[PDB]
């Protein structure tokens, strides 16, 4: 029970910039819904991290990330809710993209308890050999 | 006083994001300097940013972080395993570990860190940083 | 139920419909009823509520999360100020005073000031946008 | 003093455009404690919903003038701006506003409130009837 | 379930007496939870001001009923100090210092303190309960 | 020193027009603080809930009079939703909300929130207040 | 549970003698949670001033009533240095530090400590208690 | 500075307001810290229950002498609901609850309470305060 | 329960020699609870100064004897540098150091120091304890 | 530099009284820091239990003459109920409650309680204090 | 379930301290196995140690560490940055950052850092692992 | 006004072992002393570190270092006494040694304060052409 | 119950050697709770300091036999033991105490004690007269 | 000064040397005199005290640092037990009990126990071993 949202507000973006934001939301859906082989496919396999679970370490491989979809509760559990809030592309030249945005997620805590959670992300995507590949991310959260 | 180091270690870098690290480097060197001019030649007038001054929210433009240079009233800033990946032949994107070494109220040392993801793009011939995401985890 | 407070006076036939159509809003909303409030709120509706976290969301897949999770509570709106805007426009402004039961068995009240921002969209009004805040 | 908007790469029709820049002029008047312009932006009647007025809702512009006439380095930054317009004569913007600025050290503090500001178009100019001030904890 | 008034010493007038006695039999209906009286003793239209509305002013029984509805014995109420001025023929202002005993989660005594001034008007020869202000001090 | 007041909405009654006056006239009296005004408004033997008075209920004017005399320049009293109900002919209650704007230790504005009921009673044609009881949420 | 007086040096007179037994048998009344002891040596309308009346004054039998009807083992109340000071033959003044030795909700022995001072009257020939004024320092 | 008494309702008899205006007196000479008037009106052999004795019994004026040789300008003390039994021709008790108005440290108004009993005998056709109970709520 | 006494250096006289003997009597009796012999070894009369007493100076047998009848296996009481001052014929002076190693409410070993001052008064040809002065560092 | 004894009601004996005076002349010797006094009525051989000991047992003057070397106007001093047991013809104990009251860092008034447990040799015809035991409760 | 992954980014390593990074993660897998024997094998037994276990001393042997593979009660240990520094014939040395991951008493996700020193001695022809020092910084 | 005390014990070390302990206790005399020509004869140039002023990184190079040289006060305003508690040392071949040791330094702080530091220190040498190098450290601190 | 010595790659002279096995023998009667092999290695009126002494010095078996008869997986470790030897019936041996266990939970804690022990040989056997444990904050 | 408090009796000839050489020792410390402190000890004397943090020290210059820094203070030897061991040992045990001015002109008392092993070197007394605790 998740579903991933995008809202670009008024603006329209470029057909390639829509790819992009597409792809990032293939992504979301593969983590939330732990789909190790979906998540594989969109993203590099010597990707490098920047994410609160690296404790101020840059990460590199799938590995690291794949101890999550490995573990962690199933999905069935419990139901999300992710939402993409105002999402900037810049593409760079034909090879590269580098899509940047605020993360909201709503669900449910330890009791019956309704949280929402925000971070602050950054993907960069390159096209390798026709197929854009996530090469890297970087996701914080405000104090 | 004001310097920057990288640390490459043992590994090799190719010409290309040997001077996306160059870059960086002159651009945290205008950062450490308060030097705006060099600042805004290194740095793209729509440039998206996420830092902690940003409350969370992404920010756009130059005058944010021009407020920055003013106002504000020795250091060493080290940049640690600098990972460089080239994007085609416009797109660079440099992600390191960013280590000050600095003195407090007193003659008193202290170390920050932060982690930094800067995008670069070449426009016209010239690159410049266009995205940068700067985080420091769970101090 | 909901209790409306409009103090002294009877508004003007046009924002008292305004009234009434909040009255069924927050209906649907302590009821949990999401086809009325899908039917009075417009599809691309904007959002600044303490649930968003300073961010501003738009859509209903936002607010209809809430539906699809968890019997007596008793809402008041304090001074409903309603300002029409033309023909086509209106905003009114209230306070939000909830009483429910928390995890024991005791009383709490709830206090929020509460924006609405309603369209008449081909004759129909819609909710198109709110502002819920919390005082500290 | 200076206001920066951020639309996102994006261009809004001539009618919110306006909505747009008198907002920024309304915003400029705050931060420069100007309250004739100010006076003219915004209708006499005026509804708020601000943290000043502690959850109360205030009306009128003493409330407001009360705080143009106390203290004499800033810089705003409008993120996301919305606007739904509301036939010919109303007008619905809403946007998270940003603040830098300097506390009572030398340190940069920065800020950020959600508002919602409704505008009215009475007798072909346009005056901002109703405000809601958020922050976010 | 039993409230006692402590007119301290002398004697009152009849007519405060009376807003006295209605007073005790409000409070009666709240402890004992018995709001046909309440509805008795309360004007449809009440003001109030009292913790539970968070510094605003409500009105109506519905936001008082709604306490009537959800809670159950053991309670012990005193009025301390009374003052009641008259306000002609249709008018009185009873104000007091309100002191309740009751028993929490845990078997242990618990002694609560409250600022309460009434309004009553007198409607159609009957005394109502028109406003109330509740208070605590810290 | 300036008292606004705001009825959301609806005309009152003529004498509970003039107890709302009356009440504005007695807030002005305490902010600036003349208490010959003070005096002529209210009752000699009033009767006070107020946190002042650390929740005991005081009587006469001495225990006001003191504030009066030892205080001793710029705030902004705002009186929201004034409920006034007349009783009979000789009684008067009015209850609201005030908001009070001004100036602590610091150059920084501060709000305070009060709420007030306060009972008039006329007595030889002329209208006092009898008791008066206010609290802070 | 049984109560220990300590007059420490020197004997007191007849009258001030019965005052103590007397207030003995009253605290007995309240550590053994006796309504009826309790009521013959207090006279109807007492006011008191003790930490559960929060700084107030209260009258009557019933506010005290309330605390007989809770809870039902082994404690021990001790006066010390009680201060008699008569007043003709129909008022009594005696002032005491009460020390108090039980049990808490743990199974820990422990000594609280109050002061009271109680006001006897004699009333168509038997003493009655009508003010008592409870103290804790702090 | 200058203190104000609140009988509040009814009027007291010719001797007890006495008793209220030597009260009047001597927290008069406590306030002004003359301790010339205030040995006039008190015992030299004044037992004494308060704050500053740690809940010990202090005998002699030398133990509040102290405090009058401390500190030199603006309060306010009031009297709030003064009970006065009088005990034959030579015994009074008045107590009362004492309210103070001042400036700490920092420039801010603030109001104190304590709650004061008072034991008036008429020694050789003078009124002598023998002792006095100051208390404190938490 | 075992009382230990333990003088760094030096012999006693004779009658000092029983002073401490009696008040090991006297602390036995107290771990044991055996109410007789402490009323046997101290006065009907006794003063004391103990943490149980909050500061004040209790006399008699009774306050103590609360203690016997309620608390209702094995501790050991050391008795650290006994200081004896022998007054005259008819009085003594006992005052030492106490500790008591014990099982507390865990399965854990606990320690407990406290300085005692005994004074001993011989009527009749008997020693008893007439005040005692227990305080904790 | 007063201190001031409460024998409360009734007369000691005059063997008990002296050891009072003697006592007082001890205190005074410490609140005015005379040196020579307190060698006067102190044994060389005195042992001592105080909180400055940290539940050490010390003995000689040294340790307390240290005290007399380091200080420098403003103490009052209050013997509370002292017990004075004779011990034949050459010893003595006193014990009392301590009530000191003076002035900190700041010109706030404080007040301080020990427990004090003193004993007098009668030591060739003059008594000396030969032990004493000072204690703070919690 | 314990799993041990290295990280060498993109530098180059030779064949010796390869085997030295192998060589160490055999140890540590050991470790999250709690392999006595292995550990045994790995380690020589006369081995220095310096760890927060240990109290800010130094400790000598091994049955101060058999007390852990004893007595106590699914993981992903990850070496960071090896650095390997080879000591002529006989000695190598290996510094890294090993970063942990695992479950809480729920289902609970949450990482831990330490940073580790490794000094291997060629003993008769088999590598021993002869000190360590394992740090935690200011957490 | 600043000395070094070495204390082996009754244990005589190996003569290797005793000069790696000489040199050792030369670089603590160059850092106290903040002489960085003298530590920069004993350090390698591409030394690796882990010490609490690297929060948990891993650094490379003398500038991290030099940093520590060049500012904090000179050594004129206080006086210091360092201590190495027994040090083990364990010889690597012909070419490599570790010595590892516990670090008392006692000194004055920001008042006439006397106050005393701990810290465990672990130092890797390398004789690299006939001259010990310190190729590694790693410094630590009990909490 | 094992024991370790680390004397460092040291070896003592034959008789300090001795002290240090008969220090492990003691250390092991301790962590057994053995008495009989403590009391045969330790001498009847040993003085002692240690924390369960609460900064006074005890004397005797008895304070240390309560700690032999209360409850029934440990790892001790000794760190850098200094043996100095007083003529021919004296010894001064000191060391850090390293100890590993098992608290209230199922968590390893590691605790350290730092203990000088002295002892004399008495008719050509030695026995511990003195021992001080002392706690590093 | 420093003052000796061996309660009841006299010590036998010998130990009170050690008691003697025990106050010579600690009166070199109190007035920082490193001349008589250098004689009084042995050059490798191992030492346990809070100033080495849980340590075991060796050797005078851990000691010499104290005497180059840094009125009136009153130490005091409570319960002094004094062993002998052989011809050539002793061991003497106390508790020191020190009385001092701190930052203010306040006074304070500090609580040690000390345990020193003196040596008969070449028919010299040094004391070869202390050992300061400090009680919580």
């Amino acid at each position: 029970p998740h579903t991933i949202i995008e809202e670009d507000t008024e603006s329209t973006k470029t057909q390639r910039e829509q790819e992009i934001i597409r792809l990032t939301q293939q992504l979301i859906t593969s983590i939330t819904a732990k789909d190790f082989d979906s998540y594989s496919k969109l993203v590099d396999p010597k990707i490098t991290a920047f994410e609160p679970e690296a404790l101020g370490n840059q990460v590199e491989g799938l590995e690291f990330h794949k101890f999550y979809f490995d573990n962690l509760p199933n999905k069935r559990n419990t139901t999300v809710n992710t939402t993409i809030l105002a999402p900037h592309v810049q593409m760079l030249g034909e090879e590269g993209a580098c899509i940047s945005y605020v993360r909201l997620t709503q669900g449910i805590g330890p009791d019956g308890l309704p949280r929402t959670t925000q971070s602050e992300e950054t993907r960069v995507w390159q096209k390798k050999k026709g197929v854009w590949l996530n090469v890297h991310f970087h996701r914080s959260v405000s104090r």
